């Protein structure tokens, strides 16, 4: 038989440190190809460890298709071929939109839904080890047209049944301090928590209320500059204890009042008093 590996490379959607994704098509259908620079080979090596040791398949996980190394005259190419999301990221989306209630709690909803997914241990023979994410951001959240999204990268992610860290910006408290118990996988559970904390503020932002909505902006965006040091993070949120502010326009409407409540619940600076992704689900299953 046939094997088609050819896939047409179309046009250059993101280019960083990591390397290039590119929207692609193969048999007429859209993929995404991640084109891993040689600087972050590591992060190939470990999406591909972990798909070879659990294939994961749910709605709010970027899909899956190929891993694909190629050999060439002095050097290795590798890929990573997925499922293609026209709207692209979260944080290139909220840029260019505002949200309506059941818009605003349909995407963080289904981010909760994908991380409590990968956090989950599931025994049985169509189980799944536990997986932390480790770099959670809006930038690693894809919107899908049926206005969930779904959570991709997981270069740094790891699995429990020369050490790389996250982006600075998403860090919580024990990772700036260096506190945080790196034997115990509970650890960096937490670590997700607080950075989709995060993310839920920034979304939050975006949902009108009373004919009111904030720009789009960053964590931190107003106490650290771009490309935040380590010590910049440090001081603001270990030193300092600084979160996220919440506007008062907020506290006028019931969605944003409860979701206010759930941030600072992922945002203790005791990582064990803070929520799982389950709780953040049923809580989120009931706002509204
Ligand atoms: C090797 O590389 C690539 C292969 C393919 C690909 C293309 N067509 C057919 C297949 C296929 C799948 C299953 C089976 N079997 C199933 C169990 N019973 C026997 C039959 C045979 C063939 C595959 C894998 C696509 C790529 O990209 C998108 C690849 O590159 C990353
Ligand atoms: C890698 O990605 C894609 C692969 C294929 C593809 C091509 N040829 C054969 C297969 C195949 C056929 C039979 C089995 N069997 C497994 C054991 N029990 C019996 C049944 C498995 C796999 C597949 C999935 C199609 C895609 O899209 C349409 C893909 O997505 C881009
Ligand atoms: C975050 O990680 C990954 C994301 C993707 C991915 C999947 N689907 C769509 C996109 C996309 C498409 C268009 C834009 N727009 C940006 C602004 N101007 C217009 C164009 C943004 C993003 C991307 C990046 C693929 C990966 O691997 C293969 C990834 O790595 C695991
Ligand atoms: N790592």
């Amino acid at each position: 038989r046939t094997v088609a590996r050819d896939i047409t490379l179309l046009e250059c959607v993101g280019k960083g440190r990591y390397g290039e994704v590119w929207r692609g098509s193969w048999q007429g259908e859209n993929v995404a190809v991640k084109i891993f620079s040689s600087r972050d080979e590591k992060s190939w090596f470990r999406e591909t460890e972990l798909y070879n040791t659990v294939m994961l398949r749910h709605e709010n996980i970027l899909g899956f298709i190929a891993s694909d190394m190629t050999s060439r005259h002095s050097s290795t190419q590798l890929w990573l071929i997925t499922h293609y999301h026209e709207m692209g990221s979260l944080y290139d989306y909220l840029q260019l939109t505002t949200l309506d209630t059941v818009s605003c709690l349909r995407i963080v909803l289904s981010i909760a839904s994908g991380l409590a997914h990968l956090h989950i241990e599931i025994f049985g023979t169509q189980g799944k080890p536990a997986i932390a994410h480790r770099d959670l951001k809006s930038k690693n959240i894809l919107v899908k047209k049926n206005g969930q999204c779904c959570i991709a990268d997981l270069g740094l992610a790891v699995m429990h049944s020369n050490p790389r860290v996250g982006t600075k910006r998403y860090m919580a408290p024990e990772v700036l301090d260096e506190t945080i118990q790196v034997d115990c996988f509970d650890s960096y559970k937490r670590v997700d928590i607080w950075a989709f904390g995060l993310v839920l503020w920034e979304v939050a932002r975006r949902m009108v209320s009373n004919g009111i909505v904030e720009d789009y902006k960053p964590p931190f965006y107003d106490v650290v500059p771009n490309d935040p040091s380590f010590e910049d993070m440090r001081k603001v949120v270990c030193v300092d204890q600084q979160r996220p502010n919440i506007p008062n326009r907020w506290f006028s409407d019931p969605t944003l009042t409860s979701l206010a409540k759930l941030m600072k619940e992922c945002w203790y600076q005791n990582p064990s008093a803070r929520l799982t992704a389950l709780r953040i689900k049923k809580t989120l299953t009931k706002i509204d």
